[PDB]
């Protein structure tokens, strides 16, 4: 069973694990530096300020997954644009966890004035590209060698989802 | 003739209406917002820190245009990925400023350990595409009305240099 539901800073430990898993084991995340709480914190209060949600999926009282979105280019005029992401923990794969917690934020964007959301993948991932698709995302395309981790290049590819 | 050098402190002034118009005309700069010259001091502070260049062509003494790079996506795993952005003067047009401009970017960060230049170009403007092109860009994709401006809806075409 499990249940999504807003995150407080209560939950922020648990989003910091899955946060710093995907730092550490994979390229959802291009960077290679894990955060602390207090991070976490300001980071937490940066999407609050900005009505930004921030979803988490709880299974057996633990955060098993959360996801939220936010801006995606810096500018005024992207004001009905937003980026977001999805993580499910490494022990809690292949529930449909991930993709209820995008159901949550498209939902949630659809009601917050949200015109397009944007997916930014690693080119290789194939389940999270797949995943989105199974939600109405269109591929945009694929820039080559945009990022580096684990010693090697790594391609983006962006996704968009017209609300 | 036009000349092309690093842009000082005393350019600013000329650069801050190159960019006010823009933002005031165009759809080269997705917001309505002005800046003054403090803006363009702090602006320039920064990418001189960072290591980013800002050139100016210099046409009958004034700043005929200008152009420069910064974070695409702001994540340590792009660091070797810049945006840039070039523009020239209204009235200093059909003078291959642009060209030239784009063209010294290209210098500057094949020194400076930068692997892909991206453009991020609205869509329509068919000019500003076709200079990219000649100087190597390749199109990646296009997002669909991710931006608004002067009461429309703008995609963005994005497109790629590798160094």
């Amino acid at each position: 069973s499990v249940e999504l539901r807003d995150a407080t800073v209560d939950d922020l430990s648990g989003i910091m694990e899955i946060y710093n898993d995907a730092v550490v084991n994979t390229t959802a995340i291009w960077n290679e530096v894990v955060v602390d709480l207090e991070n976490r914190k300001d980071w937490f209060a940066a999407r609050t300020s900005r009505g930004f949600p921030v979803i988490v999926a709880i299974l057996d009282g633990k955060v098993a997954g959360y996801a939220s979105y936010g801006d995606w280019r810096a500018f005024d005029g992207y004001r009905h644009t937003r980026e977001h992401s999805v993580y499910v923990h490494k022990d809690a794969r292949g529930h449909g966890i991930g993709k209820r917690l995008m159901q949550a934020l498209i939902d949630h964007a659809g009601g917050n004035d949200v015109h397009v959301l944007i997916a930014a993948i690693e080119a290789e991932n194939t389940a999270s590209i797949r995943l989105h698709e199974s939600l109405g995302f269109r591929v945009v395309g694929r820039f080559s060698e945009v990022g580096t981790k684990f010693g090697r290049w790594l391609d983006l590819t962006c996704m968009e989802l017209k609300l």
